[PDB]
C-alpha cells in the first residue's frame, strides 16, 4: 500500500527549501520517584508527533486514518527529539515495541510512543523542611536547527493532560502548565526548546512526630532538676549530663539523611538552640555547688540560683518558639 | 510450508473492514517481592493469544495443529499487547526467547510468550501493621482502538490459572479474579483493558515480638520506682530517666524502615501512648522529693502519692489495652 | 560444506512424524550465592545437547567429528530449553559467544553453552542457624510437547560432574544427584523435565561466638548482685538495670538480619529465655528492698532471699541450657 | 544524493599516503557524581569531529551545508576515539540515537554525538577535609598511530565551551583548560592523546557543625569536674568516663565514611588529641582521691592538684587550637 | 583490496589438517576493586592476537602493515578465547568498538580489543587483617581442542605489561608473573591453558587505629578501679560495668564487616582476651565487697586483693601482648 520503496528517506519532506513544521502534545502518566541526594526526579509518559510528507500519500474513497504494523518505521523518516539535561531514559519493549504509527490518504502523519525520563532539578533547602521546589523537562530537536525544523506546541495550553492516579507520599503536586524558548549552541546554531513545568510542596508532619517533638522533650527534662534538693548531688549531675548526650544523637540522626550542602537549614537552627538550653542547665547547677561549698567553707532552704531558673528558662524558651514559627509559618 | 513471502503483513487481517477478535488467557507462576517504599510489586507469568489469519493456511491430511521454529514470529503479524501502569518489564531469553507459535490448516494461531513485570500498586496504612491491601495488573492494547482489534478473555471466568508453589513469606495471598473495563484517551480513542485483581493480608507475628511487647516491659519497669524507699533518691530517679530514654530507641527503630506518609499509623498510636505513660512516672517522683523537702522546713512511711500510684498507674494501662485491641480487633 | 541454504530448518527433524530424541549432560562450574531474605541462589554451568539431522551430512574418508564457527547456530534448528521457576539468567558474550558446534558426516549434532542461572528456593527456618536445606534446578522444552520432543539424560546417573573448586564460606555442600518426572500445562499439554538436586548444611561457629557467649555473659553479670550488700541501692539497682537493656539490643541485632517469618526460630527461643532470666532478677532486689522498710518501720546479715538465689538461679539456667541443646543438638 | 554505492568505506581516507588531519571541539553539559571511596567522577557532554572525504562530494548551486537522517553513519568512514582510563561509558538513544551529521559540497563533513563517561581520578586525602583535588579526561584514537591520523583541538584553547548550569553541592569547580601529549604502546606505536583539565575545592561547613564542635564541646565538659566538690565521689567518676565514651563514637562515625588509607588524616589528628585530653581528666581524679585517702591514713578545701588544673587543662587546649589552625589554615 | 567474498570463514585456517597456532600478549590497565564477602576482583586489560591466513593476502610493493576500519572482523575468522571461572565481563564500545585490525601482504594477522573482567578468588583470613593473598586470571579457547588450536605466550616471560598508574589504597601489589598448563574435561577433551599471577599485602595501619588502640585503652581504664577507696561502692561498680559494655560494642563492629568463616580470625582473639580482661576486674571488686563485709559481721587501709591487683593485672597483660606480637609480627 505505501510506496516505501520508491523514495530516499535520509531526507527530510522539504530538503533544501523552507523549514518543516512539526507539533507536539504530551500526557503524563506518573511521577515516579525524587531525590534530595541526586537532585532529580522521573517521570513517566506519552509522547506524540504531528507532520505532513506526500511520499506516503495512498489512494481510498473513505478519506480516513489508518493504522499501521509499526515495523515501518525504521523504513520511513521521523523527526529526532530529544530530553535535554536529562540523566538517563529508555522507551519500553514488552511485548513489543511500544510504538504507534497512524497515516492519512493525503499524506499527513501522526507517531505516539511511551517513555521514562530521569532528568536534572536543582534544589533549594535553606527552609527545609518547609519548602517549595520548582521542576521542568525540555524538549528539543538533536540535529536540525530553526531553519530546518519548526517546533510548537500542538494546540496551545489544552497540549498537555495528566492521569488522575498520579500522587507522591510525601509531597503535594499543583501547577502544571507549558512553555516554549529559543536555545543558542555556539558551534551549531539556534533551536526551539519546549518547558513542561510543576511546583511541588512538603507535608511537614512526620517532621514534626519525629524531630521536633523529641527535642522539646529532652529540653523539658533538664527543666526537671531545677525541683530537686541542692545536696542530691549525684541525681542533678547526672539527669544534666544525659539530656544532654541525647540531644546530640538527634541532631546526628537528622543531618545524616540530607546533602552536605554548605549553609543551614532551618532545621538546624532548632536544634542546635535547643542543645545551648540543655547545655546551659548543666552550668547552673555547677555553680550552685560551688557558692554552697564557698557558704561552708565561711561557716566552718533554696538557692535564689535555683529560685530564679524556674522561672526564667521556660519562659526563654516559650519566646524562642514563637519568633521561630513567625518566621518560617 | 507457510506462504510468508506472497504477502504484506504491515497490516492486520481484514484490515479496512471490521475488527479482528483476539482472545487472552493466562497462568501466574510466582508474585516475587512487594514494596511500602516503591509501592509496588513484581510478577511473573505466563501470557497467552487466540485469533484467526487465513494468510497461514495450509494443507494437510489429518487436521491437527503443528508446532514452528519461532524464529517466523517476526515475519508474520502479531497482536501488541502491552502492561499499563507498570514501571519496567522483559521477555526472558536463555537459551533461546521463552517463545511458542502453533498453527492449524485453516489458519487459526496459538502464541505463547513468558514476562516478568512490575507494577504500580498504591497502599494505605492507616491501620499498619494490622491492614489488608488490594492490587491489579491491567493489560491492553497500544495501537488499535475497539474499531480495529476486539479484546476479551478466551474462556471467561476460567481463563486465569495459578501456581501451586505461590507464596510470600510476610503476606496470606487471596481472592484472585479477572474483570474488563473500556478505556479512552483523549487524543487518540476508545480500548478495551483487562484485569487480574487479589488481595493481601499481613502476618502480625513478627511485629507482636518485635515491637508491642519490649514497649510493655519498658512501661512494666517504670512502675517498679513506686515500691522503692524514697529516701533512695540516686536510684528512683535513674530508673525512670533510663526508661524514657529506650523508649525514644523504641520508636525511633519503628519509623526508620515505612514511608514518609502525611498520617499516623496504628502502631505509632501504641508507642507515643506508652512514652507519656513512662515520661508521668519522672514527674509523680519530682513532686514526692519537693513535697518532703518542704514537710522538713516545716520541721526545722510510705506518701500519699505512691500510695495511689500503685493502683492506679497499672489500672489505667490496661484500660488502654483494651479499647485499642477493641479498635484494632 | 554444509548444505545450508537447501532446507527450512524453521522445521524440526521428523516433521509430522514420531518424536526427536535429544540427550542431554551438564558440569557444575560453581554456585554462586544464597540469599534468605530473597529465597533463591545463583548458579554457573556447562550445559550440552545430542540429536541426529541428517539435512546436515556430508562427506569424507576419515568418518571423524568436526569443530565449526559458532555463527551457524543461528541459521540450522536447534533445541529450545529453558530453567522453569528461574527469575533470571544469560548467557557469557566475552570475547565472543561461548557457544560450541560438532558435526560428524552422517548428521549426528554435539552443541554446548556456558550460562549463569538465579532460581527459587523455599526454606524453613524453624532451627535456624542448626538448619539443613535442600535445593533443586529444572530444565525443559519451551514449544515442544512429549508427542514432538523426547528429553533424557544422556548417560544416566553419570550425566552429572562438579568442580573441584566449588566451595560456600557459610555451607557444607552434599549430596549432588539427578532426577525425571512428568509435567501437565492445562492449556498446552503434557511435558518431560529433568531435576537437578542437592543439600547445604549450615556451619554454626559465627553464631554461637557473635550470639551465644554474649547472652549467656549478660545472664552471668546479673548474678553478681546477690553477693553484694543489700544496703547498697544506688549499685545493685542499676547493675540489674543496664543488663536488661543490653539484652534488648543482643536481641534487635539478631533479628534485623533474617526475612519476617510468621513464627519462631530456635535462636529467639535462647534469647527470650535469657530475657526473662535477667528481668527477674530486677524483682528479687525490689522485694527484698521493700521488706527490708518494713522491718524498719516495724522496728521503728544476709536476706533469705538472697541467700536462696545465690542456689536457684545458676541451677535453673544450666537445667535449661541441658534441655535446649538436647532438643537441638 | 550522496553516492554512498560507489565506494569502499573499510578504507580511510587517503589509505595507504599521508595522516588524515582531524579536528575536535567540546561542550561540557554536567559534572555529575564524584566519589572517594571509589576514586571517580562521571561527566556529560557533547562531542564534535570535523574532517574531509571527496567520496562524500555532491553538486549544487548554493555552496551551503546539508543535514541528514542520522543512519548513513554506518555506511560511510568515521574516527575511532575512545575515552582513555575510563571505568564506563554510553550514547544516548531516546527518542533516536543522539548523533548529527552535517556535510559540504566539497565533501567538508561535521559529526557529533552525546555521551556519559566515568573516570578514574587518584585522590590524596592528608588535608581533608581542607583539601583541594584536580583531575582530567583523556581522548585518544584506537586502531590509527599518527603516520595515519592527525589529531588536534579544532580552534586552540578556545576548543572547550562549558554550560552555565554546572554545580556540585560539595565543590567549587575552578580552572578548567585543555592540553595534548603524546603516548607510547610498546606492541603498537605511538599516538596523540588530549586533555580536558580541572580543579576541585572542598566546602568546610558541614564538618565544622557535624564533627569539630561536637569535639570540642565535649573536651570543656569534662572541665566542669574541677569545680565540684572532691568528696562527691559518684558525681565526679560518672562525669570524666561518659565523655570518654562519647569521644570514641565520635571518632567511629567519621572514619566509617571514608576510604581505608594507610595515613592520618587532618581530621584525625583534632579527634585523637581531643580524646587524650578527655583521658586525662580521669587519671586527674584518680590521683586526688588516692592523696585524700593518704591523708585520711595519716590523721587517724580545694587541693592543689584541681586549683592548678582550672588554669591549666584550658590554656593547653587553646594553644593547641592555635597552632592547628596555623597550620591547615 | 581484501577478498572477502571469495571464502567461506565458517571454517579455520588448516581446516582438516594439523593445528593452528596463535600466539597472545596482553597488557593491564587497572586493577579496579576487590571484595572479601564476595572472594573477587575487577580488572581492565588490552588483549592482543596473532596468527596467519592466506586468504587474507594482499598485493603491495612496500611490504607493510595496513590498518582496517573494524567493521570486517564480523566477517572472516577470529580465535574464540574466554576467561575461565570469571562471573561477568564486557567489551567496551563507545564512542564504537573498541577493536583493532591489522593485515600484512603475506595474510598475517593482529587483532586486539579492550575488555574488563570480574573473577574469583579463594581468600583465607585466618592472619586477618595482616594477611597476605594470591590471585590469577585463566584464559583458553571455548570450542577448539589442542588438536586443532595450539595457544601460547608469544614472547615468553615478555608477554606481560603493566601500566604505571596501578595503585589500590589498601594493598600493595606485587609479583605479576605469567605460566601455562593443560586442562581436561570429560566429554569434550584437551586444552591449552594460560595463567596471569598476583599477590597482594594488606596494609595493617586503619586497623590498629580503628581496633586496637580502643580496646587497649578500655583494660586500662578498668585498672584505674583498683586504686579507689573501697567504700566508694557506687563509684567502683558502673566504672567497671560501663567499661564491659563497651567492649561488646568494639567486638560487634569489627565483625559486621567479614564474611562469616567457621574459623576464628587474628583480630577475634584479641578482642575477646581483652574482654576476658575487662570481666574479671568486675569479679575482682565483687570478692572484695564481700570479704569486707564478713568482716563487718565479725566485728559486730587497703585490702590484699586491690594490693596484689595493681601489679598483676598489667604485668599479665604485657605478657600477653608480648606473645601475640610474637606470633603475628
Ligand atoms: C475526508 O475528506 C473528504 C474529502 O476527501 C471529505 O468529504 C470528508 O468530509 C472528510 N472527512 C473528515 C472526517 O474530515
Ligand atoms: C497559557 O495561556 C496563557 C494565555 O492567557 C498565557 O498566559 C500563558 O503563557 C500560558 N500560561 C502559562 C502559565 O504558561
Ligand atoms: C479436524 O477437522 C476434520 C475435518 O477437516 C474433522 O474430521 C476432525 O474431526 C477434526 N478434528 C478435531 C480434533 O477437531
Ligand atoms: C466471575 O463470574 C461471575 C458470574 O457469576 C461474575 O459475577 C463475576 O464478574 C466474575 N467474578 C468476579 C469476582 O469478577
Ligand atoms: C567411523 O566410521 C567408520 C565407518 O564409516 C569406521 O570404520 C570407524 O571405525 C569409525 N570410527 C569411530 C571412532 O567410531
Ligand atoms: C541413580 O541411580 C539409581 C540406580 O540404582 C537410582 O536409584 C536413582 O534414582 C539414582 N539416584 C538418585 C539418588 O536419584
Ligand atoms: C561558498 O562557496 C562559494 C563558491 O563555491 C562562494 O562564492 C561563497 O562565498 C561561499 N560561502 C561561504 C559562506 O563560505
Ligand atoms: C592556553 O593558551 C596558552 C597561550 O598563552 C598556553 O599557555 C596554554 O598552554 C593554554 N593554557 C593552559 C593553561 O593550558
Ligand atoms: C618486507 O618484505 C620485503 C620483501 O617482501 C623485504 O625486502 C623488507 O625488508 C621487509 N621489511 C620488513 C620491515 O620486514
Ligand atoms: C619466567 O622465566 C623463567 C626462566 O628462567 C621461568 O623460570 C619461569 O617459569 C618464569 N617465571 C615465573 C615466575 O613464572
Ligand atoms: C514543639 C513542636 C511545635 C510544632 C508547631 C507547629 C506549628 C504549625
Ligand atoms: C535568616 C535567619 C533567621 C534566623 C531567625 C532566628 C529565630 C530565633
Ligand atoms: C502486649 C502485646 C499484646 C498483644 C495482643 C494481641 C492480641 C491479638
Ligand atoms: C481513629 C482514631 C482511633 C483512636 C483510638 C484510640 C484508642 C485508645
Ligand atoms: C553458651 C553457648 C553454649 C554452646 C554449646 C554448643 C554445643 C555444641
Ligand atoms: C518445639 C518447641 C521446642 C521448645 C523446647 C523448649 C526447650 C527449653
Ligand atoms: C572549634 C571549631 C573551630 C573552627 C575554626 C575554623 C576557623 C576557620
Ligand atoms: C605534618 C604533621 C602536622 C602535625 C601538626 C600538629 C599540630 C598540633
Ligand atoms: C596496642 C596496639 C599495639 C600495636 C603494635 C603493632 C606492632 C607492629
Ligand atoms: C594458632 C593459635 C595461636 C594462638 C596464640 C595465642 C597467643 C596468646
Ligand atoms: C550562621 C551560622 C550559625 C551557626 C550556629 C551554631
Ligand atoms: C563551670 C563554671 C562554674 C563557675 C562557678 C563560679
Ligand atoms: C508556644 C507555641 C506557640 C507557637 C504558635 C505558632
Ligand atoms: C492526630 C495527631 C496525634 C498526635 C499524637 C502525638
Ligand atoms: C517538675 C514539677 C514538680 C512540681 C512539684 C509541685
Ligand atoms: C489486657 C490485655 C487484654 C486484651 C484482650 C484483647
Ligand atoms: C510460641 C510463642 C512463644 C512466645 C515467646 C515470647
Ligand atoms: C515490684 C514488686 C515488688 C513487690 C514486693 C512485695
Ligand atoms: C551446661 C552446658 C552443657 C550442655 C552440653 C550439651
Ligand atoms: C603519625 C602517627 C600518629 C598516631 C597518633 C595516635
Ligand atoms: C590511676 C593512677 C593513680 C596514681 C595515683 C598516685
Ligand atoms: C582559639 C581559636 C582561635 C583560632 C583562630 C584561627
Ligand atoms: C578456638 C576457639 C577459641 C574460642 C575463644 C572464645
Ligand atoms: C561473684 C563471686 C563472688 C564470690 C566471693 C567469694
Ligand atoms: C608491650 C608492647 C611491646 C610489643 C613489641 C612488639
Ligand atoms: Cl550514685
Ligand atoms: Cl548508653
Amino acid at each position: 500500500l505505501l510506496r516505501i520503496d520508491d523514495h530516499d528517506f535520509s531526507m527530510r519532506p522539504g530538503f533544501g527549501g523552507p523549514a518543516i513544521p512539526v507539533g507536539v502534545d504530551v500526557q503524563v502518566e506518573s511521577l515516579d520517584s525524587i531525590s534530595e541526594v541526586d537532585m532529580d526526579f522521573t517521570m513517566t509518559l506519552y509522547l506524540r508527533h504531528y507532520w505532513k510528507d506526500e511520499r506516503l500519500s495512498f489512494p481510498s474513497t473513505n478519506n480516513l486514518s489508518m493504522t499501521f504494523d509499526g515495523r515501518l518505521v525504521k523504513k520511513i523518516w521521523v523527526p529526532d527529539m530529544f530530553f535535554v539535561h536529562s540523566k538517563r531514559s529508555f522507551i519500553h519493549d514488552t511485548t513489543t515495541d511500544n510504538v504507534m504509527l497512524r497515516v492519512q490518504p493525503d499524506g499527513k502523519v501522526l507517531y505516539s510512543l511511551r517513555v521514562t525520563v530521569t532528568a536534572m532539578c536543582n534544589m533549594d533547602f535553606s527552609r527545609f523542611p518547609l519548602d517549595t521546589q520548582t521542576c521542568s523537562l525540555e524538549i528539543e530537536s538533536y540535529a536540525y536547527t530553526e531553519d530546518d525544523l519548526m517546533l510548537y506546541w500542538k494546540k496551545g495550553n489544552d497540549s498537555l493532560k495528566t492521569d488522575e492516579r498520579i500522587s507522591l507520599s510525601q509531597f503535594l503536586i499543583q501547577e502544571f502548565h507549558t512553555t516554549t524558548k529559543l536555545a543558542f549552541y555556539s558551534s551549531t546554531g539556534w533551536y526551539n526548546r519546549l518547558y513542561i513545568n510543576f511546583t511541588l510542596r512538603r507535608h511537614i508532619f512526620f517532621f514534626l512526630l519525629q524531630t521536633y517533638f523529641p527535642a522539646t522533650l529532652m529540653v523539658m527534662l533538664s527543666w526537671v532538676s531545677f525541683w530537686i534538693d541542692r545536696r542530691a548531688v549525684p541525681a542533678r549531675v547526672p539527669l544534666g549530663i544525659t539530656t544532654v548526650l541525647t540531644m546530640s544523637t538527634i541532631i546526628t540522626g537528622v543531618n545524616a539523611s540530607m546533602p552536605r550542602v554548605s549553609y543551614i537549614k532551618a532545621v538546624d537552627i532548632y536544634l542546635w538552640v535547643s542543645f545551648v538550653f540543655v547545655f546551659l542547665s548543666v552550668l547552673e547547677y555547677a555553680a550552685v555547688n560551688y557558692l554552697t561549698t564557698v557558704q561552708e567553707r565561711k561557716e566552718q532552704d533554696t538557692h535564689a540560683i535555683d529560685k530564679y531558673s524556674r522561672i526564667i528558662f521556660p519562659a526563654a524558651y516559650i519566646l524562642f518558639n514563637l519568633i521561630y514559627w513567625s518566621i518560617f509559618s
